[PDB]
């Protein structure tokens, strides 16, 4: 968490014509990340990629998940696209923060169609992506897709919670 100091270190690197590297960037990128300072990992992001130093899928999920908890999901999704440009393949994580971004901004159609994209791809869904979908569909009145995705989570061994049930409970309830 000492952030600054490492700031000062990573100049002083530069200054002295040590070359930076993924690791380097990534460990800055993810700890600015943490401190909440988001805009400089962008900027740090960018020089990064003018160096020629290829990101990876762990700099991707810090800065779409930092983008995600920001509620800017335009540029998030930007990201998103651009790591698949590179061939950097998205995981659980990246998958799991856009869906609960775009569940949370009420783009629940959206957070459905990465969600069946996710499932092509062969990245496997948890909880957290089967509660955002259940509670996004639960809420806008769709209970018979709610309890597709509930029957299906239970094929695939992913075991419910009281989240989910309590959502799904209130739905049939007051419909
Ligand atoms: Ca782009």
């Amino acid at each position: 968490g000492r952030l600054e100091e490492a700031l000062e270190l990573f100049e002083e690197m530069k200054e002295k014509g040590i070359v930076p590297d993924v690791v380097t960037y990534t460990t800055l990128i993810s700890g600015l990340g943490k401190a909440g300072r988001l805009e400089e990992a962008l900027e740090l992001f960018e020089e990064m990629k003018e160096k020629g130093i290829v990101p990876n899928v762990v700099t991707y999920n810090t800065l779409i998940s930092g983008l995600g908890k920001a509620g800017r999901l335009e540029e998030a999704l930007e990201l998103f696209e651009e790591m698949k440009e590179k061939g950097i393949v998205p995981d659980v994580v990246t998958y799991t923060t856009l869906i609960s971004g775009l569940g949370k901004a009420g783009r629940l159609e959206e957070a459905l169609e990465l969600f069946e994209e996710m499932k092509e791809k062969g990245i496997v869904p948890n909880v957290v992506t089967y509660n955002t979908l259940i509670s996004g569909l639960g809420k806008a009145g769709r209970l018979e897709e709610a309890l597709e995705l509930f029957e299906e989570m239970k094929e695939k061994g992913i075991v419910p919670d009281v989240v989910t049930y309590t959502t799904l409970i209130s739905g049939l309830g007051k419909a």
